[PDB]
């Protein structure tokens, strides 16, 4: 039963990655829901939708980026249920914000983790998709979220709805 | 509590709105899993992958303009978890290609439900909504699927791998 | 004797370069052989010996980059002879197909031992030379290459010459 | 006082990067010091004097990225003196380029330092930056000073001053 | 010793420039110590962070034509160590242009004792050099701190984050 | 085992082809290793890399040539192995440039061979092959590498370092 493109490429690291795999698509589902909070007539953000849509769709993206390296190295993809977030109502920008950034953290930890375990069982191959194609990205997001809850705090939200309508309209516009 | 959009929208439909989102969610998983099993080093019909991946796409698309319509008319968007495919081997061409006429059929069954709902509760705008956008695009679907099935089976499949093979070039190609 | 620009090189990466432009050099020559069945009157699979004729040639173009990276670092390159390939007579196409995934399998072992020797003579620049040149490059031809064989596989090869004939065509053309 | 994008990056990691900056804006004030000495009308080789103003702007955004990878990661930028040249006078091509040379190998130097630091650390984005952005382009760099010095020796530098002159309009023109 | 192109061209001004080298490097780094607080994720002013990267840049500039002159006029460019800036943290945008004000005005001073060191020594190229390229620059510089100040006083910073974020965007950007 | 296409085609021809084939793949390689000697950062003459690595790509395609003349004809190709190169340090570009000569004439007195057995077995169609294709190549091949001998010992090559370094420029650049 062992591919026959398989090489240097251990069980272990298979499994880590079907679950970064759902982990992605997780994520996914998290912006997924923030997006259509900021879609409600009574919230009305329509920049914050555009952002979480568009993160949303980045995710599912890593998603089946690693779905395509499971397949390249001969490892085989077992999906999972992929769990409902852990908030319906995500109460202000602010919030989804700040919620986003713990997510990205928390993606990030997995994917380090990953690197770790790649860099133990000796897959070069492994380690270096991970460093070029997540690590940096992830970087990059946590970084950004991190100036997007500065900003937010520093202009009075969520308690001034006016900062996060000029929010929307001159950072995510 | 009652949003101040909300006119002639039945909480039965906005509830049968909330479980078609998750089964358009549960399509696009599906058609996902199809796809990448056709990726497999050891099945290699980089057509069918291309199909099913589109398929999975167009579903998510589905399931965001029901989330859309849920925001529009005043409903309030419940998320639940989005189960895992049935199978993780989708065994060949022909069989993805029954399992997804089967999944259509279903998906548009459920749809024929909330259109009865919908007239059952006088509600025109969502009635029109579905057949405008859902009843004809699911007909056009089985369809095409069952013409697959058709021409699949007349060539051989699955016991020829050069009918899957020559289908992915000449039909999915 | 050094090198004025040799810095962090060990001996034994250069020596471990040496060889792999020779293995480099040799995968090249396995290949010209290849294309060149394939060109005889008697296999006469034109879109076979064109695909052979470019991994020839590209690997030619891998074992220059090893010579540069060589002379980039102060090593000293020294050449060895080129060994015949140990067929003359491919067979099929089906058979070269595994001869070429064997091949790229061994080139791929070769290649993520100078990665381990890299990592214990703690020179980061060559590691990271092998992984962003060399790597990924081998997965995905392994990844090719065993999608090639299984589809031959399924078709009927190589007892079906109407296999390798349609392969040639819609394939590999 | 920890920043909250801050993830897997340790104290001494952000320490280094400060050395690190330091010695980039140190390297690009050596450069701009050589580029002048070009200029002076009892030196006049105009294509000396461009080369190393290159090299200059070049190292100043060297430390740029540095101060941004520095915020990047949560850390925090601390700036010292950037020490004057070693030198006023630089006087020939040929002994210009040798200084280049060895400043360039001390600049690899403290890199590979940082990157084994990294490594250390289990910090495979700093790892993964340092490779990425700055070890191979301090390769080419440390081959072409030495590809110079060798030439400029070759033709009979510094003793012929029509070396140096053949040399500025040819090689470096 | 003396230059074949010096003519009328004082020793005390020779060492004048020196000094106005210096003082442009240090400004030069200065504003680069104030982009980079800006970056931080605790601060997020992007605006502002380009603003002063600008600036840091041109006072660069501003030292090499510098450089250049002395090299016109047959002088010897002696290099300085530059000093690191008076500070790490820049406390808010309204505390930065105020101290970049500051700065502004003290290269103003310096460079009117250089132009009256010229006049003295009867230097009229220098005198008009320091005019010509120094001078309306610095005047025009210190006018657009001092109505950033103004405004950004006007608007409430640096009590008000929402002023700080404003003036980013709508002066700024 | 007779080609079905093979006519007037003696197997001397044959077994004489294939000796050209693995003389022209040696011939290739001198080539090769003679442009990365030239990389060297010790020697660091980069048009005559270029130079001889042009001419290495250009007999390979001389051997891939005699390769599809033999499959034309219907005859079998047999490879050899490739034998080094008899130095792995050329000297100097006059040494280099003398030892191509010598290659040139020694694969020309083949050719030669070749021509002389075609005529001898009554096979115009190779003796016009080897003409139309070989031998006026190799005449001009011949002449330019003894131009090239001449200029460089008339300028003072290899005891001038100035000659090689001058020739580089203007006649290979
Ligand atoms: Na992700
Ligand atoms: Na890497
Ligand atoms: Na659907
Ligand atoms: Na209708
Ligand atoms: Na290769
Ligand atoms: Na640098
Ligand atoms: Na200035
Ligand atoms: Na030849
Ligand atoms: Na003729």
């Amino acid at each position: 039963s062992t591919s026959q493109v398989r090489q240097n490429y251990h069980q272990d690291s298979e499994a880590a990655i079907n679950r970064q795999i759902n982990l992605e698509l997780y994520a996914s589902y998290v912006y997924l829901s923030m997006s259509y909070y900021f879609d409600r007539d009574d919230v009305a953000l329509k920049n914050f939708a555009k952002y979480f849509l568009h993160q949303s769709h980045e995710e599912r993206e890593h998603a089946e980026k690693l779905m395509k390296l499971q397949n390249q190295r001969g490892g085989r993809i077992f999906l999972q249920d992929i769990q409902k977030p852990d908030c319906d109502d995500w109460e202000s920008g602010l919030n989804a914000m700040e919620c986003a950034l713990h997510l990205e953290k928390n993606v990030n930890q997995s994917l380090l983790e990953l690197h770790k375990l790649a860099t133990d069982k000796n897959d070069p191959h492994l380690c270096d998709f991970i460093e070029t194609h997540y690590l940096n990205e992830q970087v990059k997001a946590i970084k950004e979220l991190g100036d997007h809850v500065t900003n937010l705090r520093k202009m009075g939200a969520p308690e001034s709805g006016l900062a996060e309508y000029l929010f929307d309209k001159h950072t995510l516009g």
